[PDB]
């Protein structure tokens, strides 16, 4: 039994600047057989769906020494987070019929020769998809990040960029379930309206729109900022400190405003200031409870979740393309194949 | 019973900018009466030494929203923190002959009508001159960042910036004897030479003379830097951004290359904070009172057993202390800046 495998990979390396459509390319004529190797510590999978995340435009550019990730390889598939069904396996963990997500390649099937980056998934009740992002790594994200990087209090004042973003979303429900006040800023009127609308933000502003990020700060925060999540960075990290309460916290998920400085940061000192950085790599140890918490509070319906879906792989460079200048409108998923059988979408 | 009082006062706001003398001025005209009100709840001290502190120059500026401390006022005395005599008292906790440390005018006797916030040196056997420094607020903010926000571990690599200063002098010796390695930076010759010698830092280095700080730094940190201590800001800071290993620690205790800048330095590369998962904390002494009892302890037995270090740089008479002010922006202090007012009776103490 030998299939079709469909591809997409780094045509070339690319300079400092942005990432380009072009830089990638479909490739069609590969194949691929259907078992793993005799001897083999491997599971081939069925890739079902793939998320495209912020993370990856860094994986295009070329690192003498070792970035946290390793980078792409020209002429070599793209990877990245994904769920995908075992279509067979030679390690003991995974079995045929199992359903599982982690780095997977960006092609219709999978031979993991590192198995242990995989992780099995217990609710198929819950969309597949849903462990691309909000109980995936993007999820764990905002979970570490706030729960954790944050400290929060009961009657905080949380400020939360790129808020409209899959991480941003989850952080602000987060905050505003912990009795925190919210408020997230954003790239469109369309994302400002869905924050106070969908996502229960209690005030939200559209970032271009604004001359003074400062004082636009300012009227939303009459005193001041007790916690940043921070997805961001650059003149609206200077515009969040000059705004910052006392023993203020700045979760530093991201700098996105840097991938494609600040002056005021003495103000840290008297303002005694906590400026922190974050890797989801490092916390993979609180995904099962994190797992059980958000499972809870989807089948409870006290969170919200929009997602943006592309069909086919050969739709893939453009929606990661997207990403990058912000036309998602929710999480940025692509679905490789569908499982069979099943929830309806409009 | 009055005597003369002559006093430093703040003559105008300044503007972002440095300072100079000529901001403050010697008033020789002034008297005090030498017994607190009738019907206070006050303590009248004789000034004996007084501190220069590099936050003293923001307080010099007009600022419309409340920062940690208040501005001076045009036309009253300069306050800082000293060390004095109790001259007259009708607040219990206090007496006559009781030495004391805490925020006091720049002149020759204070009437505290806040007597609260003082503290009560208990170990006058040591020299009172060390409660400017040592064993008062900046002890105190070596001890603490240091201790707590640094989270040092045995033979972690740390930083220290204007490391032969009142802070970093002291820093670097907790941090040696913690058994970490330790490199410094200092604006002279004579610093290095005294970090390497006298206080027992592992390498140091003129920073003034190094065209590439970031390489500097790579020099002597070959595997980078766990920890640094943040006195300076500015380009040392992202030199050192460059520089430090996962999980590295920036305890932010004070910028001094912004506090005479109109426009401060930009710094570019925070982005790192995210992929080396670094902690940027800043800390405020004044909040941090609470552990001046085992501070104290553990430092005054370290003094009386010449375990730890320390230099002072003296200044003699109330006149000589705008200039000294000053001096610290340039780094002409070599240690602790510290302005003798009056010398308590009873020294017969020798020097250099
Ligand atoms: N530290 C970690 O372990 C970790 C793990 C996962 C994710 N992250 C980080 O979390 C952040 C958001 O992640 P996500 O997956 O939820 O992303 P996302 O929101 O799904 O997509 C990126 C968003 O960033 C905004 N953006 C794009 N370019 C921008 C610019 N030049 N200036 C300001 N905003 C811009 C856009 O929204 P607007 O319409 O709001 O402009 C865009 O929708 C990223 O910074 C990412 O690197 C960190
Ligand atoms: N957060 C707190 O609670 C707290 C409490 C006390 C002190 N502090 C801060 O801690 C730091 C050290 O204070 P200290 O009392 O120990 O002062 P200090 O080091 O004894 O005196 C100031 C020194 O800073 C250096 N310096 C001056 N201008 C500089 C510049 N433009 N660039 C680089 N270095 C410069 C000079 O030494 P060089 O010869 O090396 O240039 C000068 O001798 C200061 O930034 C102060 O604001 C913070
Ligand atoms: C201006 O910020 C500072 C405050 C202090 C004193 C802090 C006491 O808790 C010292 C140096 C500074 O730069």
């Amino acid at each position: 039994v030998v299939v079709v495998n469909k591809q997409v990979l780094l045509k070339h390396f690319i300079p400092e600047g942005a990432p380009k459509e072009t830089d990638m390319e479909l490739v069609t004529t590969g194949t691929i057989r259907l078992r793993v190797p005799e001897g083999s510590n491997a599971v081939l999978l069925k890739n079902l769906y793939l998320s495209c995340d912020p993370y990856m435009r860094m994986r295009m550019t070329k690192h003498e020494e070792a970035s946290y990730v390793d980078d792409f390889v020209p002429g070599a598939p793209i990877t990245g987070f994904g769920v995908g069904k075992v279509v067979d396996s030679s390690h003991p963990d995974f079995k045929t019929g199992d359903y599982v997500w982690g780095l997977i390649g960006w092609e219709e099937y999978s031979l993991i020769t590192k198995p242990q980056g995989l992780f099995k998934i217990h609710h198929t009740e819950i969309p597949l998809s849903y462990y691309t992002g909000i109980l995936g790594m993007v999820g764990l994200t905002a979970y570490v990040g706030f729960y954790d990087i944050c400290s929060p209090k009961k009657g905080e004042r949380v400020f939360v960029s790129a808020a409209a973003g899959a991480v941003g979303q989850i952080v602000g429900q987060f905050a505003k379930q912990f009795g925190c006040y919210v408020v997230g800023s954003a790239g469109s009127d369309e994302k400002v309206n869905l924050l106070k609308t969908k996502f229960g933000f209690d005030e939200a502003f559209n970032y271009k729109k604004e001359p003074d990020l400062t004082k636009a700060l300012k009227r939303y925060f009459p005193e001041g900022i007790d916690i940043y999540f921070e997805n961001v960075g650059g003149p609206m990290l200077e515009a969040v400190l000059h705004n910052m309460r006392i023993k203020g916290r700045i979760a530093a998920c991201g700098m996105i405003s840097q991938y494609n400085g600040v002056h005021n940061l003495f103000l840290i000192v008297g303002k005694r200031i906590r400026l922190e950085g974050f890797l989801v790599f490092d916390h993979y140890g609180s995904y099962p409870e994190f797992e059980e918490k958000v499972v809870q509070l989807i089948k409870e319906e006290k969170i919200k979740y929009l997602e943006d879906i592309v069909e086919g792989l050969e739709n893939a460079p453009a929606a990661l393309i997207g990403l990058f200048e912000g036309r998602n409108v929710g999480k940025q998923v692509v679905v490789v194949s569908r499982e069979k059988g099943h929830h309806h979408h409009h």
